[PDB]
């Protein structure tokens, strides 16, 4: 018994959960090939001198998944809720959805809020495009905001694709569990 760590990552479809286990797990972010099927990654993880054995389980985030999914969520010792940071409406359904649903089978279980595709917030196209909406990319103190208000333990942001900020998410995660 390597301790056992069940982390289950969630969030709306496109905001990058799949590339986010790969590119941790493998070092390498996916190119043109991200599987499809919702996979089940083992890694393993030093904590304070000790080898921790890291399950991590990609979901579905469509709604067609609303019964299903929540069939992968016992026995989790941690969840990532993820956004986007480049989506505001994958942002907004932290709050409308991902929080409630997690929080619907799983009362205690500590939640890590993780924004994704940091490398894309200052890109000056991505900034135009969501300008041409009224809208801007979510800014560190308001992801922090909705960690708060969804009692979050800790809010992260990352890039799958440079692997800025990777590693700590899961490191945090971890940490979650174990202190
Ligand atoms: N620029 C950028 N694109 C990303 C990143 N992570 C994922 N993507 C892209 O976002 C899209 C959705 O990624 P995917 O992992 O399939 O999302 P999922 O539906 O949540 O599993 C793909 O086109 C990825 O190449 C990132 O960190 N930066
Ligand atoms: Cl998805
Ligand atoms: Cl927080
Ligand atoms: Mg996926």
């Amino acid at each position: 018994s390597m301790q056992a760590i069940k982390c289950v990552v969630v969030g709306d479809g496109a905001v990058g959960k799949t590339c986010l286990l790969i590119s941790y797990t493998t070092n390498a972010f996916p190119g043109e090939y991200i599987p499809t099927v919702f996979d089940n990654y083992s890694a393993n993880v030093m904590v304070d001198g000790k080898p921790v054995n890291l399950g991590l389980w990609d979901t579905a985030g469509q709604e067609d998944y609303d019964r299903l999914r929540p069939l992968s969520y016992p026995q989790t010792d941690v969840f990532l809720i993820c956004f986007s940071l480049v989506s505001p409406a994958s942002f907004e359904n932290v709050r409308a959805k991902w929080y409630p649903e997690v929080r619907h089978h799983c009362p205690h279980t500590p939640i890590l809020l993780v924004g994704t595709k940091l490398d894309l917030r200052d890109d000056k196209d991505t900034i135009e495009r969501l300008r041409d909406k009224k809208l801007a990319p979510i800014t560190y103190p308001q992801g922090l905001a909705m960690a708060r208000e969804i009692g979050s333990v800790k809010y992260l942001e990352c890039s799958a694709l440079t692997q800025r900020g990777l590693k700590t998410v899961f490191d945090e995660a971890i940490r979650a569990v174990l202190g």
